[PDB]
């Protein structure tokens, strides 16, 4: 478990470009074989019916399948594609690539530094969202991740991704018809549970949260329970969870290292400016050092942010993932100079209430 | 409890537009003191944050008060002000104004005529919508209301219209500093339950359901309970319910007449043309003695009409509620000759299951 | 010029479900080599930022690629994929499937029968959408794409669709910098201006309109011009005209027919239910002999439907195109049965201002 | 011309509330007599059929009117009401309220303060919307409310507010049946030519652009013509502009000064820290001498920012503006440390292209 992390923000014209991929590839920047992840960000709405998300998935696949001669479905399994819909305000869409060879003959580096690992649950049946089987499973997701990455402990886990499913109304059907209440029976809401269910099964693998606690109905409605690290993303265009976990190792040779911290609510922005600053980066021109943010954005659920009343969950034309997305958007983009970041909304049990994980990955 | 009652269809430019009931009034077609109910479609969403049905309801409510000098909430507890958000499509703003007289005579005419009766409940705490107490209440005010509405038997009864609340983030927090949780934490799904409680407390006064079915956890799970008379909208605008009650009596001596039925799903305008040859009237022309048209439409739950998936409730922008009034509403309007009609969309326990009651007001 | 032509209406499940055209080609029905055309109804937004269009093109043509061993943006030369984003109400996602083969040796049937052809224009630029270069550029096309059905004249011609692009800020930005100003700055008006100069190339090919009329101001401000022949569908996905000529041609063998007519309004369900009739389509059951119908549906540009105010062009949330499909997609489902047809939105100079043309293809 | 200003930011828990006025009234913080213009946040979706503005103006207007014994519509002569909507993101509903009372003296302090005088333009014809009619009654409006303001000259001028109308279609029908285009046939566009208008108005009144520019073909068009100081909101609830001019004064004697200044883009949170500093305050408890801050925002309309391409005026579903608030309103929160602040979208010719002015009123 001895590898070396290359991290890539390419920007993306539409859903569809990969000619920033493209790009890498042909300036002999990347080898296609090492690409074991990609974060994206797509310009569809964040929500059920987005297939920016699959669309993008599919464009990539596609890419990384004529240069290795692979079919699609295959590159997906080999490749953990995370595709987060939603990229209002200033949000610039973009993928993050990451690309993982075995470490350069060390030689090691004088710390601990990049290291990244993936795993993948089964498919989760319509009635299993949201639920028991979707935490137990990512937590076993989770652990395997760790390893796969070389994670010695939990100190050096910084960042869990966690891609999951949503409810359709044929899913909804098929999971009454085997006299099994879904978890809700409205799409939307069954983002929520889905990504707070699985933000759940890696507060039980990080032993963030004991698992005496994790019963169905705690999901959604115990506010208290949560990980500091879980950044879950819903979406339709898969019925498994894919699980990214990012952090520091000794056998890692990478030229990047990468810290966290959480967001106490969604216009946090100093405590951005902290944990960027304990990895030295000091002007604005040092920014640069920052290849990329990871965050987690949601409307505070007691329908207040720091005092006032918000309209975020009251709003019936815009659901409140759009408006979290916007707002944390803008407030990191006014620290790191602009909106090409990952900011993924509704997190639930992930930070505080109203608040949200993230990560920064720099060069060391 | 002898009446007569008139009806008027009136056009809006906008939710806070008076100027159509102004009109009646001052040409003597109406007296203010008459008018015992008004059923509004206002341009709003239809949905949670859709404040204009307050304002309509507080402009005419105003409008009243200048004529009985009276303060606007002593008017809005002498007249049933039901306003119905989201006019999609071809549905055109405007009121149905309902006014009652003591009997003339003068003539009453051979048979049964259009009576109308109105009552109100309690407020509701937070916790109790879409749940037991709702449903009990609302049973209870259909009955006076029936006999308000000098209504002899539920044979006689054609239309229950119900306003009834829904759940804030305010409400939500102030049900869960109780120690009690809400039937739902998402304000837009809150809508549904108060919907559907309301409607099932239409189906036990009406003897539709027995009342050993109607537990708590049967509302928005079993389709088969429902009545085929309720029609429910849910509104940010009020903490109880208002209950209007339309019927047939031979005490009335309207000029009109109310006939019901229902769709067996949103493009069921064959039933309602088939109700509207039940009342006599036979080309297009004749349709002229049609007040108006009254009904309920909503996204068919399984997710597909006649076969054929539909995609209103797996769309995060435009809420299922608003494609189904907007589709309805179309094809009622392709049998009557406008959209000038009353179409209130989420008709849970309303009809059939993807379908909803309706009725129709006519000249005698 | 003698050819036969199949076509298939086929559903999807989603943007990129190729599945129901994979079973038409393993199952013998249709051979990929002979498809021409896919016109498909996506459930995107159908306005600008909708990726469902190039989505379901992209997996399309991979699908058409690999069977012929093709490339995916050579199989878009060979094709004409048109894809109209919007499936609200109960518009049902799914392709119309058009295959070309050599006439069967006739043995010639006793009539004319349904012909296709298709044709291309070059690219435009940013700053001649909406005006004189798409409007000549188009009915060139349209000629050549009869030429190519064998379309003997007018009086055969039944259908003419076509596929244009739309501005963008980019795209704004570059004419800009040329010192060219772009017909509109608004990208979703934009829409509406590429729709209305391409309808009026197709006037142009047609001599429904004379060319001295057609100026560019005379673009959506001149009603009385039109095509009643003309379906026009703006996307993101293209930056030239993509036209489809559908019509009636001696030397077709097809068991196939087309008949065309005219809605008055978004309601006009009469003129479709006549223009059915026409083709000897007489019960309810008698239906399945339409393989599909193609319709144009707008918001009235005079803010009324059969003298009733509507608020399609008033609703900042919702974008006219999307009530106008809505509401014309359920008036058609309540007389075919279902939502799975053609509606495309926005029917500028495109049959009368308020209605659409719509076309009809039934079996022989 | 001696006046003493207060201002009260005052909470909304809807649009319709006016819980916070009366309290201020009966707990003798505020004269009714003495109230001469109200600038609010109303949670409407602050576009075209946004009826929350004129909601809040008419209860604001009851309210006030039944403690001064006058009808609504004379106290809409006597205050200024102008109602701001979309209160996306962070945004918290809520009204400012400008108090004036003759000089206080008592003491009379060092230095210029906080001044206000309030102007109105006669009714435009719909075809007068966005051209040099409007223009020019503006710049005429603005110099009537420095009068009334007690404003010596520009250099101590610092915020115009201007409420301006905006088309519907039957506005436009109106033009075009005197055979007069309207200046735009879209209702969203022609917001942004009522306030591009509008904001040239005080452009022209402020010496900032020569009258010699200021032809209707500029319009939107030329991106160089701006005011520093302009806020312009449009709405349909008035045919009119309404004029707010706030600036400083040594005539006046109120206990509140007012500093402005640009945001180069919507995320330049800097300008605004800069600007409070320039009013001496220094630290987050500090924020409390600050009774409010106003400011323009909107989406760049080059289609980036800091280089990096947003997606704002490409959302068919989301209106560039409420992008825009959302990511602004954020921006200036993450300083202040609420939203409870007044920002307004669409920013044309108001401050830099993707930028806008903003002022701060501040406790001396
Ligand atoms: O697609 C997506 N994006 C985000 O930010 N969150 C979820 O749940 N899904
Ligand atoms: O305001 C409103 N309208 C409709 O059609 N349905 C509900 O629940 N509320
Ligand atoms: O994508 C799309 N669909 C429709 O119906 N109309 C347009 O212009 N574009
Ligand atoms: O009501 C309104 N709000 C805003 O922010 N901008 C306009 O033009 N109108
Ligand atoms: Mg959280
Ligand atoms: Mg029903
Ligand atoms: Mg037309
Ligand atoms: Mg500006």
């Amino acid at each position: 478990h001895m590898y070396h992390i290359d991290v890539f923000r390419i920007p993306c014209h539409s859903p569809g470009d990969t000619s920033g991929l493209e790009d890498l590839i042909e300036t002999g920047r990347v080898a296609p074989a090492d690409i074991v992840a990609v974060m994206g960000k797509t310009e569809g709405n964040g929500c059920v019916n987005d297939y920016t998300r699959e669309y993008a998935t599919a464009m990539l696949a596609a890419c990384l399948g004529r240069h290795l001669q692979l079919p699609p479905h295959e590159v997906e399994k080999r490749v953990a594609f995370v595709m987060s819909g939603g990229t209002e305000g200033v949000l610039s869409p973009h993928h993050t690539v990451f690309a993982r060879r075995p470490a350069i003959d060390a030689h090691r580096p004088a710390g601990k530094r990049l290291t990244l690992g993936i795993a993948f649950t089964r498919d989760f049946l319509p009635e299993e969202i949201g639920r028991h089987a979707q935490i137990t499973e990512t937590a076993g997701a989770v652990k395997r991740a760790m390893r796969d990455a070389g994670i010695a402990s939990i100190d050096d886990l910084h960042f869990v991704q966690v891609k999951c499913p949503l409810l359709t109304p044929a899913k909804i059907a098929s999971a009454r018809s085997r006299g099994c209440a879904p978890v809700t029976t409205d799409t939307y809401e069954s983002m929520g549970y889905s990504r707070g269910a699985s933000a759940l099964g890696i507060a039980l693998a990080t032993e963030e949260v004991p698992s005496s606690m994790l019963v169905d109905e705690s999901v959604l409605n115990d506010w208290s329970l949560s990980s500091s690290l879980a950044s879950a993303s819903a979406g339709i265009e898969l019925e498994h969870n894919v699980v990214i976990a990012i952090g520091m190792s000794e056998q890692a040779t990478s030229e990047l290292v990468i810290a966290h911290g959480v967001m106490s609510d969604a216009i946090d922005a100093a405590s951005v400016r902290r944990t960027i600053e304990s990895l030295g980066i000091r002007s604005d021109d040092e920014m640069d050092r920052i290849v990329n943010v990871f965050a987690k954005a949601e409307a505070s659920p007691d329908g207040v942010v720091r005092g006032m009343r918000h309209t975020m969950l009251s709003d019936s034309d815009i659901n409140s993932t759009r408006h979290a997305r916007a707002v944390t958007g803008a407030a990191i983009a006014s620290v790191v100079g602009h909106g090409m970041v990952y900011v993924s909304g509704g997190a639930e049990h992930q930070g505080p209430a109203g608040g949200g994980p993230f990560a920064v990955i720099a060069r060391a």
